[PDB]
């Protein structure tokens, strides 16, 4: 795998800031958030060209080991061989993923945990900085 | 108990930067680096008021669950109720630790792992930023 962080104790309203390097030969990368590897309130998966998808962001949840229903976004502000920063927060309703250039995606909060304690990176994404503000 | 990061894959020469907030009533905090919770090539434990110790940095290793020979540092550039950054790197011989007011002490590499894959924080230290250079 890639970087795995636990015991984050990120509460609602708090911001998780992630900066990483997207491989020049990136097919996709993954940002997983939740309670643990089996309970993800956000599976954040920009696909450059992978699993039959091209320039498409695929989000999903994982509940008790069971993948939820995939959600897709039209816009794709990610370029291979580049640094990508992501700010994540959540409330009772949605997880919000903000990019600095103003892009903002919502994913419905399907798990309703009191905190994000788990973060995992995977695929063609190497994390350089992680911040909690 | 506090933040735990694994699969860091930190190689020699690479810099691991951690910045956090030292609680105003901090008695101590812990920074653990190694393969896992049983194999630490560096146990970084600034003690403000703890285990009978004052303004003392204690370092140690843990090999196969067994604590190594403890080492302590005299300088203590840590003030409670303040933000403290610590930069850590290593080679085959020593781990090098940079302290916030510019201090730098070496701790002998006793485990000889090819990489630091594991980091655990604990005690009166809340992490605000983690970076890999
Ligand atoms: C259903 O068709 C394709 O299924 C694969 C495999 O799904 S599964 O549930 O993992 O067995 C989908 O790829 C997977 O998607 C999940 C998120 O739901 C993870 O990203 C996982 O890493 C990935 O392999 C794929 O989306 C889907 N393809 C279509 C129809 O677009
Ligand atoms: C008399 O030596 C003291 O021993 C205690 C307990 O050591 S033990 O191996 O756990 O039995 C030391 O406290 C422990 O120190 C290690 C690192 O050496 C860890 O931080 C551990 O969390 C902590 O409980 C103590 O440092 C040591 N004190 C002196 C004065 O040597």
């Amino acid at each position: 795998c890639g970087l795995v962080a636990s015991n984050l104790n990120l509460k609602p309203g708090e911001c998780l800031r992630v900066r990483g390097e997207v491989a020049p030969d990136a097919k996709s990368f993954v940002l997983n958030l939740g309670k643990d590897s089996n309970n993800l309130c956000l599976h954040f998966n920009p696909r450059f060209n992978a699993h039959g998808d091209a320039n498409t962001i695929v989000c999903n949840s994982k509940d008790g080991g069971a993948w939820g229903t995939e959600q897709r976004e039209a816009v794709f502000p990610f370029q291979p061989g580049s640094v990508a920063e992501v700010c994540i927060t959540f409330d009772q309703a949605n997880l919000t993923v903000k990019l600095p250039d103003g892009y903002e995606f919502k994913f419905p909060n399907r798990l309703n945990l009191e905190a994000i304690n788990y973060m995992a990176a995977d695929g063609d994404f190497k994390i350089k900085c992680v911040a909690f503000d």
